[PDB]
């Protein structure tokens, strides 16, 4: 079983910083896509950042210049460095992973895994 565990969450003041990490139970260097999602109370999940196998990254416009995603292949850990946090950043942050390039979405049960999430609270 592939398992994800998020850490590094908590309460911070506006403009503060947090580094989220997700430990993966398997080697991550060949994992196709590793994502950070977030879900604010009463709202839908949004994709925050994505790290692809080929080294490329995608960011939501709302977190560009503030958030940084990266893989630590040696530790099998996905990081989310969060600087200049805002009240609107308050959400449960969830790590997500797609082991395989799955164009037709035929191997969801085998390739897609979610973490339980880590709560991030930004207020003064």
């Amino acid at each position: 079983e592939v398992q994800l565990v998020e850490s590094g969450g908590g309460l911070v003041q506006p403009g503060g910083s947090l580094r989220l990490s997700c430990a993966v139970s398997i080697s991550i260097f060949d994992i196709y896509a590793m994502d950070w999602y977030r879900q604010a109370p009463g709202k839908q999940r949004d994709l925050v950042a994505t790290s692809f196998r080929d080294g490329s990254t995608n960011y939501a416009d709302s977190v560009k210049g503030r958030f940084t995603i990266s893989r630590d292949n040696a530790k099998n850990t996905l990081y989310l460095q969060m600087n200049s946090l805002k009240p609107e950043d308050t959400a449960v942050y969830l790590c997500h992973v797609s082991l395989y390039r799955d164009p037709l979405g035929v191997a969801g049960g085998m390739g897609v895994y979610w973490g339980k999430g880590a709560l991030v609270t930004v207020s003064s």
